[PDB]
């Protein structure tokens, strides 16, 4: 219970750096993670993928660290997106 849908988080995918996204609500009948990880949507792209716990970080507790500018617009475009529209 670490996380449940709607939660902000910073999402680390190897190569990338700690990204703003959402725990998604997936539709029903949508293809559901295994069971120890979460669906997540990343802002600014709007990309989907699976994560665990330990790939996932609060989005308050660490913006001020990771929520820093990045050489991707979709990046930079996704730190907008967590501020100003995460319902999108």
């Amino acid at each position: 219970s670490e996380y449940k849908a709607g939660d902000l988080v910073f999402a680390k995918m190897k190569g990338y750096p700690h990204w703003p996204a959402r725990i998604d609500e997936l539709p029903e009948g949508a293809v559901k993670p295994p069971a120890n990880k979460y669906p997540i949507f990343f802002f600014g792209t709007h990309e989907t993928a699976f994560l665990g716990p330990k790939d996932l970080f609060p989005y308050k507790e660490y913006k001020d660290k990771f929520g820093k500018s990045n050489k991707r617009k979709g990046f930079n475009e996704g730190l907008w997106e967590i501020e100003n529209n995460p319902g999108v």
